[PDB]
């Protein structure tokens, strides 16, 4: 788990996302898709996009970015007591969307990158530590459900 101090830092950083959830959610998926084009292939409805500019221009991409980061935000605000929130995501991502856990690692990395890129000099070493631990906690708990489902 995380200490109370660490959860405080996590949710303080999340304040930055909450002020522009769609812009942050869009940049996260653009960073995913451009750094790891295999990820793009899991979305039939984005799979049409060839270029980053079409990605930037895509209002449905922004919308999905909003859906995804809102769901992460809700999970983070449970400070690890997130069993009921994780279950359906584990199930849909492992069994319907067929998303290898490695791609959730790429996604977590993309969140860190995007925070530094939008807030350079304002995402301090303590905050990156705490945010990385929360994301790892999420991945570990999801990984347990994937194992249960035989996906990984
Ligand atoms: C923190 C990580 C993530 C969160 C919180 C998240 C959340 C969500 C949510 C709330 C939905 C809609 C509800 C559902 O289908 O369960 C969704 C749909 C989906 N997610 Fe994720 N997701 C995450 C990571 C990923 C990653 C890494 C990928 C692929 C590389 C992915 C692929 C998808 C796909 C394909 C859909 C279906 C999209 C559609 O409507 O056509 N997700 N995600
Ligand atoms: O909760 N103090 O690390
Ligand atoms: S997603």
């Amino acid at each position: 788990g995380l200490s109370d101090g660490e959860w405080q830092q996590v949710l303080n950083v999340w304040g930055k996302v909450e002020a522009d959830i769609a812009g942050h959610g869009q940049e996260v998926l653009i960073r995913l898709f451009t750094g790891h084009p295999e990820t793009l292939e899991k979305f039939d409805k984005f799979k049409h996009l060839k270029t980053e500019a079409e990605m930037k221009a895509s209002e449905d991409l922004k919308k999905h970015g909003t859906v995804a980061l809102t769901a992460l935000g809700g999970i983070l605000k449970k400070k690890g007591h997130h069993e009921a929130e994780l279950k359906p995501l584990a199930q849909s991502h492992a069994t319907k969307h067929k998303i290898p856990i490695k791609y959730l690692e790429f996604y977590s990395d993309a969140i860190i990158h995007v925070l530094h890129s939008k807030h350079p000099g304002d995402f301090g070493a303590d905050a990156q530590g705490a945010m990385t631990k929360a994301l790892e906690l999420f991945r570990n708990d999801i990984a347990a459900k994937y194992k249960e489902l035989g996906f990984q």
